[PDB]
């Protein structure tokens, strides 16, 4: 390419989850990205559990938008976000092997 | 900023010299340009001798373009070079501390 380029991802993020198997519920957490250049960190906090990431990826799909996948342990699950076009939020969805639900984070 | 970017500078170039201090003359060489993300490597091989930067600094200027500053050491110089558009091409300046002159690079 003629750029190298990867979208800016640092910050804290506002996290609206539902828990989507067996008895789950809705519920709300912050997200904490770190990112040099393509190398990402996300630090998630709830009420009830903190988890960091991995390992972690940005990829591009033309159509879709950047996407981020990651694995991540809980205090080892699957998760990634579709970042919209002006990168302040993201609709994703994690599966922790069994457990799995959706997000919305919107940046702060 | 939206994105995090760098010019993709990395690969070989042609460098065509000419030593503008006294006694200076015409000459040719090789560029080597190794990058990771804004971290930038230069080796010049000419006939007399090699160089491998110390330290580098890419810059953008808006109306003029990107910028490749380094200090270098010949077997203590400074270099910097103006990428035109297409990032196929460069002009240059040298100054060693006393001999100086100009570099145009072509991408290989």
């Amino acid at each position: 390419g003629k750029f190298l380029c990867v979208p800016n991802l640092e910050g804290r993020w506002h996290v609206d989850g539902h828990t989507r198997s067996e008895g789950g519920n809705t519920w709300e957490g912050e997200l904490k990205i770190v990112q040099t250049w393509d190398k990402v960190r996300i630090h998630l906090k709830t009420k009830a559990s903190h988890s960091d990431s991995v390992t972690a990826s940005i990829i591009y799909d033309k159509g879709i938008g950047y996407q981020l996948l990651y694995n991540y342990r809980n205090q080892v699950g699957f998760a990634e976000f579709r970042f919209d076009a002006d990168l302040k939020s993201a609709e994703g969805h994690y599966f922790n092997g069994a457990t799995y639900g959706t997000m919305t984070i919107t940046r702060i």
